[PDB]
DNA sequence: GACG
DNA sequence: GACG
């Protein structure tokens, strides 16, 4: 049974951040990647190579300029930092990066479904506090997410870590590139989703729920 | 020399892609902007290696690629040469080149701190003169008109006589690492080539487009519309 | 040229 | 768990 309909685009997310949920994290690099559902219905070997990223996509890489410090342990693994990210001159998560964000949106053909690593727990909440600091209207609120964990276990059943390297190791058979940087894991899961591309799509058209819904990380 | 207008905070690394050549009157296909401060041109390490290693990205980029469906099919050669076609950009939903991809490349920019200079191979001569008849054809005002805009052809070839060959992009490139572009059909694989090898000497590229950069605005277009 |  |  289909909740909201087919989406017509998936959008994987990644969120890299100052630290991890119980330290109230604000946002220091945002990756989307819109990709169109036929993509996916157009995506073998043991191991089979790593998927080829369909020729048509779509990608906004942004550095943000987060209010606080980035804790020791982001720092080194994100390799970014307040004070370099200032130094460059990047802008805070602003009215601005809302609109941007919107008009990225307003390219996709609709519904559009965002997927995250760990999204219900991490990057979901994460994001609705971030625009929620704002006041513009959310440009969220007509798009759908689901979280790739639940996804992939679903996918591994009907064919032990679910976090994105492992699962990328298990299916591949190599270790992945880029550990957080957003990008490289948006790429990374890419590669995990186009695995089983029409099954995959199948759960998240059942799965998919309004990103209005979502509950703040944390200030609510 | 001093400063046309003065420091440029952003590089704008820029590639588009597009149906044809400038006699077949082309329509963009796809165009890609990765941004850069200054300071990440002011960072990139010694080079140490032989051949000399290709450098790494800057960490802090901002990055948009974006896929347009043109009103016109593309050329075999076009075709050929990004993977793209017409019908397969209309199956997968891609939107013509429109008001709202205005607003998104407004937003993009207005993002990056001012003054931000376009840099693209051959731009003077292809992508500048197309990102101009494509801007000219919406209803919503140039995103562009305090822009910068600076030809790397130009830039390469000053910098290699300051240490007859082809200045193609993979020529460079090939010529500087011993090796060849990672992705030679993308936007963003062009992109991250002409990265590459405007980080081949970035404290002289950045003295280059300072001295270079001009208006946008006197940017002429490719062909008119009428 | 060199750009698609 | 798993996300920075
Ligand atoms: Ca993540
Ligand atoms: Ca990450
Ligand atoms: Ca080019
Ligand atoms: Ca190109």
């Amino acid at each position: 049974t289909l909740p909201h309909g087919h989406m017509q685009t998936l959008i994987f997310l990644d969120l890299e951040a100052t630290g991890l949920p119980s330290s109230r994290p604000e946002v220091t690099e945002l990756c989307l990647l819109a990709v169109h559902r036929r993509a996916l219905e157009n995506t073998q070997g043991h191991p089979p190579p790593v998927p080829r990223p369909p020729r048509v996509v779509d990608k906004l890489s942004l550095c943000i300029a987060p209010g606080k410090a980035c804790s020791p342990g982001a720092s080194e693994i994100t390799g970014l930092s307040k004070a370099e990210l200032e130094v460059q001159g990047r802008q805070r998560f602003d009215d601005n990066l809302a609109i941007l964000l919107r008009a990225f949106l307003q390219r996709q053909p609709q519904p559009c479904c965002l997927v995250a690593h760990n999204g219900d727990r991490y990057d979901f909440p994460l994001l609705q506090t971030e625009l929620a600091r704002l006041s513009t209207p959310s440009p969220l609120d007509g798009t759908f997410c689901v979280d790739s964990i639940a996804a992939l276990k679903a996918l591994e059943q009907a064919s032990k870590s679910y976090s994105l390297g492992s699962i990328y190791t298990r299916l591949y058979w190599q270790a992945p590139t880029d550990s957080h940087t957003a990008e490289g894991d948006v790429l990374t899961l890419l590669s995990i989703c186009q695995w089983k591309p029409q099954a995959l799509l199948q759960w998240v058209d059942e799965h998919a729920r309004p990103f209005s819904t979502v509950k703040p990380m944390y200030g609510t």
